[PDB]
């Protein structure tokens, strides 16, 4: 509703623009090339040339959005004061008519303008400017920004020859090389990103303006690799690698590796990569400083710290396996109740649980279990505390979701420890989430291996893609025929036919027959009744069949498109995990990557070389 | 039978027209370029110019066919009056040669004809040239029609010079404006189409020729897209669009938006695209004022309004599932007839269904699904008499096959509420169907979900697509196997393996081993008969592994092709849902799309603007 009232408000002014130029004879005239009657309408007062339409715009303005050059020599020789005009209005506030001709890439009228002394400064900081989903251009707010972003070189020269700053940035920080990477037209924001380098002749050089951050913290090479842009990526590591050597057929380069592995304690470019939602990032992974990096931090030291800890994770769960299976159990004290009870035995005390050597063997395997759980939420839990409470460790969440799947299991063991200190009944429940939620973690660890890893990126996509878009047909055809189902065996005597005999086991029943895990119902000893065998073959044939098959068909396709991006999918994988691990060991287990400086006249810079 | 004599009886009339050419000397000399035999052939009387063929053609038309520029001047300057001579038959009534000099594109014997006063206004009503399927041509009536269905300009430049009315109508209503849009060729159509709204100044102006409707009520532009014409739709948009401003790469355009959205009540382009046969008019569902006001209504005021219906139709099924549970019933009054009588409850009589403070709880849900029934057909129903009551209603359920669902539901419910009033028995029977067809009709509100709404299109093409026409080679596999299956367990005890006892069981069970839902027949305590084994390993391999993976192999086909146009099918159902949803909810709860003019100086039309 906010989203489509600014876009109706936006549309109602721009009509409005339009009525407030055809209701007066000098915005007319400066819309339509009207010479003559710019010179016949300006001859008999000062004239009203500081008159406003809908935009908070002059007829300065007008005859700059129409590319009336003849028009608006006239308005600036009357009036001289309509060239330090902004555009008075929200949507376009301090838009001046140098904005408007920059954009419209009008040489004459530019030129025109800075002779008559037009800022190079003005910041157009409407709402029609800045970077929004709701705009459709994002070209800064100064007309150095303007000029670079609509490919004219021969403004930008010209407008840096008037004064305009290079190192100018907009509300959102960036300069004029961190717009240009998020520009659609790639190829020819390299060409300007050059140019706009070679004017940067020790300018206020606290910074080379290459290594100028935002309000984000971001350099222009560091936003190239968070918005995907793989074509400036490639262009910003040229200045970032030194060739050694030619011999013949190979080449020896020498890559910066400085603002892409971490230096301290900041984020890194691949730490931005993989916390970022754009996914076009991840092609960054693919590239010739990083694509080596990943596969050289990898197999040194994270492939092998991290079949360590797959390791230890499997014992811990066998572990856990066999406490849960010699869990203290002794027969029942009181009297079957109904022929239903099934129950033969029941759960011991607390004092009768540990009485015995085994049952001491036992607690031993138990308290590795509890502090095993303990270290887990020791470690994974204090994410929230230095992240976001809410919002920032949410990413991590959709980010990881194996992070929660330790989480949980790490309460399911601490709600059983509880419950076998109070001596709560039904322990089953908290182990049997822990037993499936500590043995599916293992799938974790499949990630250590090129071919496993991406199968669990077929196992959510198939969940959170295929299933959870279509269980809601598949619920409301359960819920239709274990409803006929219910009713129609509601008269029948269950002992025969008892698959639907209250409405909980009519409804699990009907997903089994859906799902084909359980046969069909039949007796053959008695008359089953006669709107059974019309609706469960009309359930065979809609549900089995068509409903069925209609899901298998589904993720045949997700496995199809998760198996075509494997090896992409793996490398994400990998960083990932190696971003993790890095970042939780200290620095004595994990050496920084690439070569130092200092002992061969380099700097003190980490350098990766690659031969080619 | 009649198409196919309506066919031979052409190929007849063309067999006898080549016969008469070549019995009389006259004609065969006009078939020919025989200009000496011509003029041999007219020295010795009248000598029968005024002689019909087979097709009532006479000589001078000859010449026209064959392009005998030659001898179609010999005979005029014999014969004058041949030019005023049409065809006289059923197939070509009215043709004169000017329709055949004109079509045949003979630029020198149109100038000879219309120096002869050939009449422009002649019309073709023969057979041959209406708009049929038999016919491979659909060029109009009238000469200036034929004209420009041949892309020949300068003879159409010709023809207005000479009196062609251009407004002139066929026996459809067409001008020449609708007729170009249902030709083959459709970028010379679009040429054609402005050389002939540049003769209309103001010729006849009552209407500007582009908006003269045929006897359809359809004009040019609405005839577009009905008739899925996307090159002359996005033709014709380019009167109907106003460029406001230019700013750098932005443009700010101004649709017109007048005959594409409803004024009143009559039928907009939006509910003819619809409603129509064509499958290439839901192209025009793509173009961009149609797409942009498509997805304006639907997130405005469509989709809010279809989710409201679809909460409460899910709370009023939820409502008809409990009053169906808790259905009266009491244990049985007559004893247990045979053994194999299962029924242990029956139900209830009206003056026994009613008696204690739980039965009044249900009655309010009772009746609270009799009166959603009513509504149900209150709302739905009528729509057969405002329509046609078989034929054009019958329209609107292939078009929609969710309103006989919601329409047989609401029977249902009202059928089950007669026997609850006279105290019958099987109201299962009437329930069972309601259960399933009421929860099955939630399948309707997924199309509200860009993701869940095209899976009812995959569940439609699967069954009266890939069902309907393998179910015919299933169903005689079926009664094949069972009727085998009876009789080798017709003489055995049905105590230890049931499957076939009567010959409807194994009919059904024949049908759950198809699908593999129930295990095959075996005891291992008795010896079953030799031709089980034989007959069931040969049911076995036809059956479950062939015929029915077969079936899966076609609907992942139909799955493929469903997903593949997943978004187009999908809008389509946007268009149709906000179609119904415009047409049933009033005024005030829909406000009308795109911003009005009078405020802005634009006129009483609706405008929308799009910034590209
Ligand atoms: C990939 C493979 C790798 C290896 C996997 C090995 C796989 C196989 C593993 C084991 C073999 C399978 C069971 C053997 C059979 C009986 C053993 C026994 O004496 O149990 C006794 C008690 O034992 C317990 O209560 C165990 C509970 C805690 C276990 C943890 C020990 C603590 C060490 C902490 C270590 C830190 C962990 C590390 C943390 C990082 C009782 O047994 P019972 O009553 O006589 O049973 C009757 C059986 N029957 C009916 C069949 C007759
Ligand atoms: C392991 C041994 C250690 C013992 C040491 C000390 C313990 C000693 C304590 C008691 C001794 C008494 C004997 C108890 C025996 C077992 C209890 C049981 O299951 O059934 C019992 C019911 O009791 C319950 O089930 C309680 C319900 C479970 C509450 C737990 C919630 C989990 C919340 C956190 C997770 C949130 C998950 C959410 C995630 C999304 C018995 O009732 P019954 O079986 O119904 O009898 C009828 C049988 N019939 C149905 C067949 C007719
Ligand atoms: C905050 C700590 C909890 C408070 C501690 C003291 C609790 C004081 C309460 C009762 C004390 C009286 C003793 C009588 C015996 C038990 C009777 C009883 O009331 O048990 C109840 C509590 O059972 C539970 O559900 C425990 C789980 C609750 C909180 C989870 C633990 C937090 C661990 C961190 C992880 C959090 C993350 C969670 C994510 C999964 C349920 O009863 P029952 O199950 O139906 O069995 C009946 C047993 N009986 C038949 C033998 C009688
Ligand atoms: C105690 C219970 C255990 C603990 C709690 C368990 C919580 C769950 C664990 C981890 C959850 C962590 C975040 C969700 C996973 C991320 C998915 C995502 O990226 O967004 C997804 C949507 O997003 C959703 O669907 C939202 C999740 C729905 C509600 C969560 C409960 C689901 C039940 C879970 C049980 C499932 C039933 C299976 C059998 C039981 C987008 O999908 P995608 O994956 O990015 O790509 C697929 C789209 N594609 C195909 C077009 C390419
Ligand atoms: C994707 C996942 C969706 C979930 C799928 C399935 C949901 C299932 C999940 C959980 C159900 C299991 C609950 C166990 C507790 C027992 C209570 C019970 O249900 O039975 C009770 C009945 O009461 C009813 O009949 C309520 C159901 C009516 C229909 C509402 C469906 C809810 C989903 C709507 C949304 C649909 C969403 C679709 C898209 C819009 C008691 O039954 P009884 O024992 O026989 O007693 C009868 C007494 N009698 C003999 C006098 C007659
Ligand atoms: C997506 C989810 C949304 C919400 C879905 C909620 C899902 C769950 C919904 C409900 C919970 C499930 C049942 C609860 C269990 C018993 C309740 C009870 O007292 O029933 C009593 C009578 O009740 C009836 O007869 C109901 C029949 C009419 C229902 C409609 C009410 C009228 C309101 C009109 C409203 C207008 C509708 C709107 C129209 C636009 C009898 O019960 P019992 O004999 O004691 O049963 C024994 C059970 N046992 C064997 C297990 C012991
Ligand atoms: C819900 C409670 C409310 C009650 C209130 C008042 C009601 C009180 C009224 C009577 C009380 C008497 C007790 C009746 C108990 C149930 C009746 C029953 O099903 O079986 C009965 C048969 O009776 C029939 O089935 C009749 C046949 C159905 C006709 C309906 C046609 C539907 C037409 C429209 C739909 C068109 C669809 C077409 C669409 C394409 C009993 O016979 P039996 O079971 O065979 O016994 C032998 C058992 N054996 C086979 C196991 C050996
Ligand atoms: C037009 C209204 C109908 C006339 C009203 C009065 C009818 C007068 C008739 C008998 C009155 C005598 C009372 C004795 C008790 C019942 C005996 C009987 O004959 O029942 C018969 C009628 O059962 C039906 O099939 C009813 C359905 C017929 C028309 C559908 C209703 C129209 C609703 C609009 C929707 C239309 C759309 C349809 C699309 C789905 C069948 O009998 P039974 O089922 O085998 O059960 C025997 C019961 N007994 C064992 C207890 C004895
Ligand atoms: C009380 C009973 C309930 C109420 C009455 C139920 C009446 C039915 C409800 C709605 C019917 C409304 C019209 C039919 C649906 C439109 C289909 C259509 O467009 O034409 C189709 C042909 O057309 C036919 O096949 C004619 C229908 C056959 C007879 C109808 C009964 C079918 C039984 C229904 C039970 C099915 C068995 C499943 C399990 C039981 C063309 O197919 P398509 O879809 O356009 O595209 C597929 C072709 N493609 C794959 C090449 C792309
Ligand atoms: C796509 C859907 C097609 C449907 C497929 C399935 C159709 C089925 C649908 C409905 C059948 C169920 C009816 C229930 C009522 C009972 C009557 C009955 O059938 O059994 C009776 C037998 O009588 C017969 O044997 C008739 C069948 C002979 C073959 C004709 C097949 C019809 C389809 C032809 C067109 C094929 C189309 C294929 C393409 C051209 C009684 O049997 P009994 O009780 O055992 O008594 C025997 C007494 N004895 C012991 C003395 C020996
Ligand atoms: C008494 C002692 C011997 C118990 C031993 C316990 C270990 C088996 C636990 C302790 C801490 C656990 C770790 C805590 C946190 C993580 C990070 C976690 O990261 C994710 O899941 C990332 C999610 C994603 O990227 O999808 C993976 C498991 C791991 C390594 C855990 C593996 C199992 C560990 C080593
Ligand atoms: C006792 C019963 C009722 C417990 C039910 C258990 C489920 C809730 C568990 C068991 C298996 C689990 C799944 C096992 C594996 C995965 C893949 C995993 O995918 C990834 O994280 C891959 C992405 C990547 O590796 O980068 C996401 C969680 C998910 C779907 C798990 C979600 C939770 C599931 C369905
Ligand atoms: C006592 C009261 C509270 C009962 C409430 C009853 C409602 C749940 C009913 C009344 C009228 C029904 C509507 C009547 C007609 C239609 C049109 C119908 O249109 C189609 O099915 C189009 C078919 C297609 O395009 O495939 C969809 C269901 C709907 C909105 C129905 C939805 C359910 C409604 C709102
Ligand atoms: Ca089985």
């Amino acid at each position: 509703q906010r989203r489509e009232s600014w876009a109706q408000s936006r549309d109602e002014q721009n009509l409005l623009q339009q009525k407030r130029i055809w209701e007066s004879p000098l915005l007319l005239a400066a819309k339509d090339n009207d010479v003559q009657a710019l010179n016949k309408l300006l001859k008999y007062e000062d004239c009203k040339v500081h008159q406003r339409g809908a935009m908070g715009e002059t007829a300065l303005h007008i005859a700059a959005l129409y590319d009336n050059l003849e028009a608006a020599m006239v308005l600036m020789e009357a009036a001289p004061e309509l060239v330090f005009e902004p555009m008075t209005s929200e949507l376009y506030e301090g838009q001046t008519a140098l904005h408007i001709a920059v954009v419209n890439q009008n040489m004459n009228l530019v030129r025109a303008l800075l002779a008559r002394r037009a800022s190079v400064s003005a910041r157009a900081t409407g709402t029609a400017f800045r970077r929004s989903p709701c705009n459709l251009i994002y070209f800064g707010e100064h007309p150095l920004s303007f000029a670079a972003c609509v490919n004219s070189e021969e403004i930008v020269r010209l407008l840096i020859e008037h004064g305009a700053d290079i190192r100018a940035q907009d509300s959102l920080g960036n300069t004029v090389l961190h717009i240009l990477i998020l520009q659609p037209n790639k190829t020819f924001a390299c060409q300007m990103y050059n140019l706009l380098l070679s004017y940067d002749r020790h300018g206020d050089h606290l910074q080379p303006l290459d290594l100028v951050p935002n309000h984000q913290g971001l350099t222009p090479f560091k936003l190239a690799g968070v918005e995907g842009n793989t074509v400036m990526f490639q262009h910003l590591m040229q200045k970032r690698k030194h060739t050694q050597w030619t011999y013949g057929p190979l080449t020896s380069t020498l890559y910066d590796l400085t603002e892409i592995d971490s230096s301290g304690d900041e984020q890194s470019l691949l730490e931005l990569i993989i916390t970022t939602k754009k996914r076009e990032a991840r092609q960054i992974l693919d590239q010739t400083p990083v694509k080596e990096l990943v596969s050289l931090k990898w197999k040194r030291y994270g492939r092998p710290y991290f079949c360590m800890l797959g390791a230890i994770y499997l014992l811990y769960i066998i572990c856990f396996t066999m406490c849960c299976i010699y869990r203290p159990l002794k027969p029942r004290t009181n009297n079957r109740t109904s022929p239903r009870d099934n129950t033969l035995l029941q759960q011991k005390l607390l004092q009768e649980a540990y009485m015995t050597p085994k049952d001491d063997i036992r607690l031993v395997g138990e308290l590795v279990t509890v502090i095993g759980a303990i270290i887990i939420l020791l470690v994974e839990v204090p994410d929230i505390f230095r992240m976001g409470v809410t919002r920032f460790f949410g990413q991590t969440i959709l980010g990881g979701p194996f992070h929660v799947l330790i989480i949980t299991y790490a309460f399911m063991v601490l709600v059983t420890m509880v419950m076998r200190l109070i001596s709560a009944s039904g322990e089953v429940v908290p182990m049997s989430f822990a037993l499936v939620l500590g043995w599916c973690n293992v799938m974790y660890f499949a990630r250590g291996f090129q071919m496993l890893g991406p199968f669990t990126i077929m196992i959510q996509k198939m969940i959170f893609g295929d299933l959870m878009r279509f269980c809601w047909l598949m619920a409301v055809v359960i819920l239709g025929f274990a409803s006929a189902f219910y009713i129609i065996f509601q008269t029948e005597d269950p002992e025969e036919l008892g698959h639907f005999y209250d409405y909980p086991m009519a409804l699990f029943s009907t997903f089994e027959l859906f799902l084909t895990i359980i046969d069909g119902p039949a007796n053959y000893n008695v008359d089953l009744p006669f709107m059974y065998s019309i609706t469960y073959a009309a359930f065979a044939i809609i549900a089995t069949l068509l409903m069925l098959n209609l899901l298998i068909a589904m993720m045949g396709d997700t496995h199809w498109r998760v198996a075509h991006e494997r090896d992409e999918l793996w490398r994400a994988q990998i960083v990932a995990t190696t971003v993790m691990l890095e970042r939780k060991l200290p620095r004595c287990l994990w050496p920084r990557s690439g070569i130092c400086g200092r002992e061969y006249g380099l700097g003190d810079r980490w350098f990766l070389r690659v031969e080619d």
